[PDB]
């Protein structure tokens, strides 16, 4: 009963990241011997997804050279999706079935012959894969422990099940990277339906910052002609480069946060975790368990080091002009003990009197504690028309700044006058206080 | 059908060559990944035999240690005798049956599992584990290449027949170390019969040099008490002592010779091998077949190198006075390029006149070539009493020494009056020549 396998399983190693040397045959023991597996450690399965290509994409070598770097003398496994991949998009939706019930079949031969135990076993998926995965595990007799994911497909999984889509239930624990949910529902092709115990939603999957418009024209540019290609895979990417970059650095991991939604973390209402929120992201992420969807969110810098910081601020807007104005810029800025950021902007809409407000601002540089604060005001009559006569401006009182990493409710502090915040006018110093 | 086992399987390593660590278990494929296995290499497996006390004897961890050291990352597996030996000797006699279908049943579980080629396994058997594996390996299906073993026992196993003893049909080639035979037939301990494709006979087979009468007294001395139980073990142990010793000394293996019985080699006519014979002794045997059983002698050593060489002699006495002689002393000595001994002596009774004689002789020391001889003729009358009158003499002309590892027909001879070899007076010198 192992003879419509048609899906070969490699294993590399850290001296070879790019070609596949074993091939872990199931039923037939002997490759194990062959190719050396420490029983003992834990072991890996990356499953890769759609390709127009023939071969294996660009991020695997990377992302199994850091799975090494990270976990030395742990096995990692590889499967061969082409020949089935290569087919018509659908068709390679309706073969997630068979590569499911393949790699089950695959897991239950090792838990017979060897009975490694499931419990040290991830089933990483990335694209179609995730999915794959999901319907995997599921055929099981014992269970995974992890099957972290990297954006699941949307299409023909949508408005759908469990045995026919990933599925909490598939495993112990699940993650996935909601890393691109832009379009319409049901035809994005990021699943915007959470379905792990926690899910993340980095940026709030509307797009990644690190790429531009791409296809410049159908002919000229190169719309899967290589080149510009991956510039329009701008963020189906970035959940494995994510997971790469959080592997790497172990010692400091991104810390997304817990929310409601998309729109109130961008307000800033839902950054404190007291309770269990506001887990880690990545591998050292912290296994809980939850009674229902859990969403996330958090930012990131542009490709390489992310880990970026949460600073919400509010403030206690109180003056004596009372004409309300809407749709304005205002612009920050921070010094701390390690470094300082310089001309970060944010904007704030709809801005009152007697009234309390609040933001979120990031910034992507460590800043430890953080001493004073700059609060200008931006305008588009920057000339000395604007400069005299009377423009509108407002007084501040005290600041509330929070620190994310770490609760900090620092009350920041307006100086005994020397405030007034004008339009087109100098900042507004403030310092540590109370 | 792997529940009557009761012999644990164990395998050493390089760095542990005292306790077993591991324990292959038949038909648990785990104890295979748990403990490294290098199912391409070749892999022997030792088979100790009866111990009156509960532990391995004092020569395995020599054997295995000298075993890696020639042949490194090649898998050792060690047996469990222990728990069924320790009882009555003939009980060990009918438990050699059980332990062969063990052994049969764990090799035949390793092919059929990892198919591990039968082509590349030796099975090593001393005492009763020579019988043993002779036993086994038959039920094998694929046959077994070597199964060196190491003086065989005798009892209950002469007058027997291949499926209860060890048969040269039981492997694919075989050779035996018959380091004991002294005794009325169908008593000694060690089998006399010859059993393998060749057979070994060290010295043979009366007795070994490195050790004396042992046992002074049965409660005085210590006949199993240890302390001269060993010495008491005069030549059981030196079939594992030569083995290990060829093993160690790759380079230069001792060259047993073919012969048709020990008076004869004793003699010296049946050194030259034109035809396969003479083969090595040891690792580096030659694997040969043989229409029957094939019969072979040499010397050795006291106990550390062994290797000595062979350089039989023939002699052309010819003389005046016919009166005959028998039960005489022969002393001789020779000097060549590398080394020289000094006072070897040697024995041949029955001397006469116009006739040729011949005898072997053996050194113990590397000589290269050859140059010169003595031919001392002994007495026990050293005084001036038979310093003066007539004592019997002889003439020597030439001599026809033979080397035995390169086949030189060197031809020794007297000079031109010098000789006149007499009792009780100085050799007579020789020298290369024609």
């Amino acid at each position: 009963d192992f003879r419509d396998i048609e899906s070969k399983f490699a294993l590399r190693t850290p001296e070879d990241t790019a070609e596949d040397t074993c091939h872990l045959i199931p039923g037939v023991t002997e490759s194990v011997a062959n190719c050396h597996f420490n029983h003992s450690s834990k072991t890996f399965v990356v499953i890769h997804g759609w390709t127009v290509t023939g071969m294996y994409e660009s991020w695997v070598p990377k992302l199994v050279a850091a799975l090494y770097k990270r976990e030395p003398d742990s096995n990692v496994i590889v499967v061969d999706w082409l020949s089935r991949a290569q087919q018509h998009y659908p068709v390679s939706a309706g073969y997630t079935k068979l590569v499911g019930q393949d790699v089950a079949k695959f897991m239950n031969w090792m838990a017979d012959e060897f009975n490694y135990p499931l419990g040290n076993v991830h089933l990483l998926g990335y694209s179609l894969g995730a999915h794959a995965a999901g319907i995997a595990g599921s055929l099981t007799n014992k269970k995974v422990n992890r099957i972290t994911g990297l954006d699941p497909a949307g299409p023909n999984f949508e408005y759908a099940e469990a045995p026919s889509r990933l599925s909490p239930d598939d495993a112990d624990f699940v993650d996935v990277l909601h890393t691109f949910t832009r379009g319409s529902p049901g035809r994005s092709i990021g699943i915007q339906k959470p379905v792990g115990h926690v899910d993340i939603y980095p940026n709030g999957g509307t797009f990644q910052p690190g790429c531009n418009i791409g296809e410049a024209l159908r002919v000229i540019a190169e719309r899967g002609l290589g080149d510009v290609d991956q510039l329009v895979k701008c963020s189906h990417e970035r959940s494995v480069h994510l997971f790469i970059d959080s592997l790497l650095n172990e010692e400091n991991p991104s810390k997304a946060y817990r929310c409601n939604s998309k729109e109130a973390f961008e307000k800033g209402l839902c950054l404190s975790c007291r309770k269990n929120r506001c887990n880690n992201m990545g591998y050292e992420i912290n296994k809980v368990r939850a009674k229902r969807s859990s969403k996330m969110y958090l930012k990131t810098r542009s490709q390489m080091p992310y880990k970026v910081f949460h600073y919400q601020v509010k403030i206690h807007f109180s003056g004596t002009e009372s004409n309300t104005y809407t749709n304005q810029a205002f612009e920050i800025s921070l010094y701390g003990t390690v470094a300082e950021s310089e001309n970060i902007p944010f904007t704030l809409p709809e801005v009152s009197t007697n009234k309390t407000y609040s933001f979120l601002l990031y910034t992507e540089v460590d800043i430890g504690e953080l001493l004073m604060l700059k609060l200008k005001w931006i305008s588009d009559s920057y000339f000395s028309w604007s400069n005299w006569w009377s423009s509108p401006g407002f007084d501040i009182g005290k600041i509330r700044v929070k620190a994310g990493e770490t609760q900090k409710k620092v009350i920041f502090c307006s100086r005994e006058k020397m405030s007034y915040l004008q339009k087109g006018k100098s900042p507004v110093i403030f310092v540590k206080c109370h």
